[PDB]
């Protein structure tokens, strides 16, 4: 129980992997949550282990209350502490709200919003005075400029009044509690190039995608002792789209 | 049959819901009503809406339930024959620090409070058309949270503030405005004005008072008309100040 | 001293006088404010006084400090009192920040922020309980979508603020202060058709502007006396352009 | 020429002194004004020249356009180029509006609001892509919890317009654009004693003050060449005020 212990959901891959590799460069030993590609989460493991910190990795579906339970305590057993939460695993549904099936509906709040909330509360059963909540929003829930992204908007939006409430709930016990809110960024499964990400792009000041270091750097600013009097708030990584 | 507008609120039986029902039925708008289990006070409000000169129904739903949630929308829509404007009033203010909260509260909030506007608002869009009306009663504290205790409410209120601004950008070419109301401290039976917690909450409006059902059945009423079509995405606090 | 009095800034066209023949309908005698075009200001008292209100036309740089204290004084001068104050004078500077001149600069300053401002001060030596002040913001206030209007949406982001920090201090004496924020708006001035109107116009989600009635409207349901629980608020009336 | 140049308004003691030390230790050269009190000034040039960087002190008037005009210019004098600007130079008048004269308005307006846009201006004569222009703001912009602080909530709230504005107006320039939004910090010049004090800390999450390096990291984590993907944002550092 030397270091710092980081748990970030959805870890094995884009945003969540370079999170938790800078967090492990910052001093952090390292769990991260992986619904199914075993050998992504390895990898992260190896990658972090190389640096000289402790990992693992926990199977977890994120969509279910037991699988959010389950991080959190696979977790604490695993480590003895936890300092840091890092909400980063959600899922994107695209189209318009008249063709939004229940299933769909019941998808995105389970995975965008009920796990944060839950981990939130179970994670508070181990995190003291000086620990980080931080949670991986979208711009989106600021700004929705374009059609198909009513209920992606919606649980991201959730994210920004639920920061501000457990901000104002912790204050007094030295836990924070902030929202990241990326816009476009790159990744394997978001890719800069092609049509759609035009349209994207334009709506964006800089008229580009950004990349992961872009998030964790900002995950890393927050999660630092010397972060504790920024609660509640909301940093956009966004080129300018909600300008 | 047809002639009017029909308006659909949920938790329609009492409170903000019923003050909702009365003002929109003096607009011209036959109404349907959703309760969870007051059958009494729903056809109370029922009465007084036919006493104003319109068709009334009352429909029996859970709102914490998907199938509740689209029954809602089909039983009006059977009653009715159209569906002009969805008002989605019905929600639970669950009251204590996170750390405090159980799985079944937050499944509960999130299922009334925002899964419930969602799954109706895709069924009203099988019956309304060019001139319809999604308004959605979200909350001051969606925006700003002053005290402890609130954030599984705040959350799902914020949230019916990005449902709002998404759904209005879907729907702004199809001539169908959503908008939410965002009380604050609102006097009713169930929340009264008089007490020390009151008057704790009360400091933080700028005017220190609570405000009254009317306050939120007038602004849902100036929302819902036809002239409002250029009206969408917004939010309306009507709070006192709170949020100021 | 019998009817309620409005007075509204730049009330002799478009918006301002959409709003004093919609405040005279309600009730309100009025008193508009007019920098230069005396016969379109005569005009709207014709229209009024045809209503059976008493109207008065103040001739006032709105631009300029004393311009400012006279609109109040005159109208306090023409009626004995003073219920609601619309600042609905302003202009619209467009250009890249870099190529901004300091004339331009104190130009939209002095009359989209200070004059608001002094007017304020001068109307709360007659306003009582029961008072409306109703500023004119704009939607780009909230969101600045493309290149060109920072001084703009400076000045009209700065009112949202002014609104906030006003309806704070008068909420016990019994006035209210709210925002109204239009989008594009159709009229003489701003008409609708163009290149850049259509590149404005696919901001909006309605993929329209709108007409001064929509603006008119808003301000009415603002100064009602049933409208006394709502302070501090703004209300987009843009389209769905800042969605 | 080797280093960048940043130049903060009001950089002689408070917040713009620590921005001023903590962009020094960053790499940045740095020039500061100061309006009164030359020898408080020498001594944060003398402290940067200490770290190895050199500084320079210009005496200006930010309340005047001239003085905001030669700061800039006495910048690229002794610089040759200019990297960042850090627009921290402001006032706070307090008290009911009712009381405001129109002398505290134009103070307020001016240093508060037309300073920053009259500097940004003249700093785009110079600035080049990888530059920043980071704003002081107020937690205040966004939240007017108590009575007496209009004025200042409108020229905060304000840089909020600004920012977005200019935001998006440099975004393909790649020239970035933010806002930082401070709470209550304990400075020299804002001491965190007395009854006003003991009332502003209630409304933090943290019921606390915070200190001058809680702005200045942020600063600097802003001002970083890795922050190209920020633009248009507010971070909020107030211990959770604004929750």
């Amino acid at each position: 129980m030397t270091h710092r212990v980081a748990l970030i959901t959805g870890g094995s891959r884009g945003i969540g992997a370079a999170i938790a590799l800078k967090l492990a460069q910052d001093g952090f030993d390292i769990a991260i949550t992986y619904a199914r590609n075993e050998k992504a989460a390895q990898k992260v493991v190896s990658e972090v282990e190389a640096l000289g910190r402790k990992a693992v990795a926990v199977q977890a579906d994120g969509g279910s209350t037991d699988g959010n339970i389950a991080a959190i305590t696979k977790t604490h057993e695993a480590f003895g502490r936890l300092d840091a939460l890092v909400c980063n695993a959600g899922i994107y549904p695209y189209g318009p709200i008249a063709q939004m099936t229940v299933t769909q509906i019941e998808e995105v709040l389970n995975l965008n919003l009920r796990a944060a909330m839950v981990e939130t509360v179970e994670a508070l059963k181990y995190m003291k005075t000086g620990g980080r909540l931080i949670y991986i929003g979208s711009a989106f829930g600021e700004r929705a400029p374009f059609p198909g992204i009513s209920l992606y908007a919606a649980t991201k939006a959730g994210l920004i009044g639920f920061t501000k409430g457990v901000a104002r709930d912790l204050g007094p016990q030295g836990i924070t509690a902030n929202v990241v809110e990326p816009g476009p960024i790159a990744t394997d499964l978001n890719p800069e190039d092609g049509a759609a990400a035009a349209v994207i792009r334009k709506f964006t000041a800089t008229e580009s995608y950004g990349k992961v270091n872009d998030i964790a750097r900002t995950v890393s600013f927050l999660a630092s002792p010397d972060a504790s009097y920024i609660t509640g708030a909301s940093i956009l990584v966004d080129g300018g789209l909600v300008a």
